[PDB]
C-alpha cells in the first residue's frame, strides 16, 4: 500500500513534494530543514538550535506516520561546510551517512532525510 | 526477486552498474544526468532543458520497468549551486500530482559537469 | 524484522549509530570511510588505497549480515574534489549515484553508502 503523510507539526512543503510517503513497511521522509512548523519561519540560530528543530520535525512526521524513534533505520546528514542525536537515535542506532555540501535550501545549516521500518 | 532494468531510451550506464534495479516491489533508479540518449551528449546547456532531459530519462527507465510517474516515492536532486527555482517548474509537470518525498541539496561537481542529477525510488504494490 | 548488524572487521560505530541495519529483505549500510578496522586510523595512500579500504569495509559488513556482494542493489559514492569497482560490483551491477562534496568525515577523500537485497 502507499500513503502520503502530512501533519501540521512539521514544516509544510511549499513546492511539489510531501513530508513522507509510507511504502509498505518503510517510511521515506523528505529532506528536513530547520523551519518552525507553528510559524513557518526558518530558525536563525546556531547549528545546535537548527539541528534540534530538524530532529523535532522528523519526530513529528514519524509520529503522524505512526512510527516511533526506534523505527528509524537510516539517516543521511547534509551539513553546510552532538548529544542532541542520542536522545533521538539512542534506542534506534540507525545506519548513518554524513557529508558536507555547498549550500542547502534556504541557506540553512543542516538538512536531514530519514527512513524508518516497522513490521 | 532482484532484476536489472535496461532500456534504449535512457543513457547507457558506463561500468559495473545499471540504469535501475527492481528489488521486491521497490525500483531503485541510478542517478540521471541530462544526457540525450539519441545524441549521446548533454543538451542545450540551460537548467530548464537539462532538468527536462533528466526527468525524461527517469521516465523511460520507469516505463521500461512497468512503473509510472505516480509510483515514484522518493527523489533526490543534486544541483551545482542558485537555479533551484526553474528546476521546480519542469519538475512539477512530472511530479506535481503524486508529490514524492524530496531531498534537494547543492554540491561541488556533478558527472560531466552537468547542472543537475536526479535519483529516484519507485514503489508498486 | 529489524536487526542491527555488527562486525569487528569494519570500523567501530561511534555514537548512536550502527554499521548497518537489516530491515525486511533489505540491508542498509552506513557510510564507510577509509578507516583501517585494525588500527583505527585512516589508511595511508591516495584515493586508490582509500577506495580499496572503503569497499573492503563494506564487504565486511555484508558478510556479517549473511549477504553477498551480488546482493548490492544501489551504491552512493561521495568524493571530495577504476578496476577496483568491477571486482566488487561486476556481479551485482547496482544502480549508481556519484557526486563531489566540500568535505567528508575525518577529512577523507571518499565515502560510500550502499543497499543490498536478499529474498
Amino acid at each position: 500500500m502507499k500513503e502520503v503523510i502530512f501533519t501540521e507539526n512539521a514544516p509544510k512543503p511549499i513546492g511539489p513534494y510531501s513530508q513522507a510517503i509510507k511504502a509498505g513497511n518503510f517510511l521515506f521522509i523528505a529532506g528536513q530543514i530547520p523551519i518552525d512548523p507553528k510559524t513557518g519561519e526558518i530558525v536563525k540560530g546556531d547549528i545546535k538550535d537548527q539541528t534540534r528543530q530538524v530532529l523535532e520535525n522528523i519526530k513529528a512526521i514519524l509520529e503522524a506516520a505512526g512510527y516511533s524513534l526506534n523505527d528509524v533505520i537510516k539517516v543521511t546528514v547534509y551539513l553546510k561546510d552532538n548529544e542532541v542525536y542520542a536522545e533521538y537515535f539512542g534506542e534506534s542506532k540507525p545506519a548513518r551517512v554524513a557529508v558536507e555540501v555547498s549550500r542547502l535550501p534556504k541557506d540553512v545549516l543542516i538538512e536531514i532525510e530519514a527512513i524508518a521500518y516497522k513490521e
